[PDB]
């Protein structure tokens, strides 16, 4: 199947074509069709492999647009390092051209970050150290997330990031839809699944 | 998504609509996309209902119509018990209207399946000993197959038909599809997997 053969928004394809966004990965293609329908999913692929349309679109598809100044955001991704979050954030802002997408990391000052939050946000992609700092402020707020992404998992845990994850997850509603990229599904992610997801579905593409 | 939202021929459509028929499961949704398009996958879902689709549905779009007398089979269905494959061969004929689907199980006389077989048949649902069995007469002819399932692959492994399944996967061209669908991925299934299947995705649905 090709994008296009998904049941997506007319302006969500047209992004996509505009982008030479055609074809699904395998990861893509088997997660699509649950993630359209808000299921919890598990996606377990090789590192560097495509699987961001993965979330993206899913996210895209589910949230229309909103003008309401100083909103919530309605979906967070969580990435280990600022170049991810610049990373991801690009593809989403593409492909969601109808949301507003804030990237949030460490390594710099907080005003900027903490301003586009105050004006409002759609999607925050976003490092656990510095979101979980703006939690605490009382600057980013989580009770309004709808779908919660957790990218390149492993290196999240590798790095220390596993309180900061679990804290934020813990501060966005239950009722969410989750979504989980693991490479290599080590106990921490399975206690991830256990206490923040239901009943995902696993899909592993590593071969 | 609704069965309508996949890229299926219309007489399909028809087909699962006049059976009552209009949305996939979760193992099916996320299978179809991969498997319409000749992927390799290992299915992890529960025993019994709920999957038939996730390779009727392809094996229907792939394989079209055959008039020619004697012709071999273009599908394999193995299943581990007699009343699997006639329940499995009734569900298929049901989706696949165009194909004529031929039942082959012990527990009565050779002679009518023997000379269906010779009569010609498009796909083939058998229990492995009587498969086996008919292709050592030369009466089943696996020389054509273009899609392979195994569907409870761990009852099959429970009722010790390992080696005959393995002769029988052997018999078929490699250049094949081969769906695996089974509850809980032993060993057996794994090493099936790298000896008979290509790059295979996984998608486990296991609640
Ligand atoms: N279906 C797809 N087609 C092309 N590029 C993709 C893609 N999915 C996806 O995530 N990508 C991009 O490719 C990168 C690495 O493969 C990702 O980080 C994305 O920038």
């Amino acid at each position: 199947m090709e994008f296009k053969d998904f049941p997506l928004k007319p302006e969500i394809l047209e992004a996509l074509h505009g982008r030479g966004l055609t074809t699904p990965t395998p990861i893509e293609a088997a997660a699509l069709p649950l993630a359209l329908e808000g299921k919890d999913l598990i996606g377990q692929a090789r590192t560097g492999t495509g699987k961001t349309l993965a979330f993206a679109l899913p996210i895209a598809e589910r949230l229309a647009p909103s003008q309401e100044r100083g909103r919530k955001p309605r979906a967070l991704v969580l990435t280990p390092t600022r170049e991810l979050a610049l990373q991801v954030a690009s593809e989403l802002t593409a492909v969601a051209p109808h949301l507003k997408v804030v990237a949030v990391y460490g390594g710099t000052g907080y005003g900027k970050q903490k301003e586009a939050l105050l004006r409002g946000a759609d999607a925050v992609v976003a490092t656990p150290g510095r979101a979980l700092d703006y939690l605490r402020q009382g600057v980013l707020d989580l009770s309004r997330v709808e779908v919660a992404v957790l990218d390149e998992a492993d290196e999240m845990l590798s790095m220390g990031f596993e309180e900061e994850v679990e804290a934020l997850l813990s501060a966005t509603p239950p009722s969410r839809q989750t979504l989980l990229f693991s490479a290599t599904l080590p106990s921490w992610a399975k206690r991830l699944a256990e206490r923040y997801m239901k009943n995902p579905v696993l899909i592993n593409v590593i071969k």
